[PDB]
């Protein structure tokens, strides 16, 4: 397991524009296009992202390119953020992947606001951090995925991703 395999598991792969768990237009491996309710706006974002006039459909190679860019962007966002960088630097490789996963799903600013959870992770209080992370809209809206990510923070292992 690695961060790419982890997020590919959590996000799936769809080659046509679809709505994500929040109802937002998305494509590929969890590539959010826009929060606008206009499908036309989403298609314009897609064409700009891919560099060609798409019919709302992309190839697997194109989806993997957006995915590479999005994983890179999540890491870059962590490293530029004064709240997330010290936490990331303090973590082992598996827990770093868990933090990248959260930033991929909800964005740098969203995760950086988890002040109490971030402190517990920095302190390596893994069971306490896991309990605190579950007290969140994130956990309530996507509980199976949040449980997998939380288990990764709690244990420092890939146990939540092995049998799937
Ligand atoms: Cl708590
Ligand atoms: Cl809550
Ligand atoms: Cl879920
Ligand atoms: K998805």
């Amino acid at each position: 397991m690695n961060i790419f395999e982890m997020l590919r598991c959590d996000e799936g792969l769809r080659l046509k524009i679809y709505k994500d768990t929040e109802g937002y237009y998305t494509i590929g491996i969890g590539h959010l296009l826009t929060k606008s309710p206009s499908l036309n706006a989403a298609k314009s974002e897609l064409d700009k992202a891919i560099g060609r006039n798409t019919n709302g459909v992309i190839t697997k190679d194109e989806a993997e390119k957006l995915f590479n860019q999005d994983v890179d962007a999540a890491v870059r966002g962590i490293l530029r953020n004064a709240k997330l960088k010290p936490v990331y630097d303090s973590l082992d490789a598996v827990r770093r992947a868990a933090l990248i996963n959260m930033v991929f799903q909800m964005g740098e600013t969203g995760v950086a606001g988890f002040t109490n959870s971030l402190r517990m992770l920095q302190q390596k209080r893994w069971d306490e951090a896991a309990c605190n992370l579950a007290k969140s809209r994130w956990y309530n809206q996507t509980p199976n995925r949040a449980k997998r990510v939380i288990t990764t923070f709690r244990t420092g292992t890939w146990d939540a991703y092995k049998n799937l």
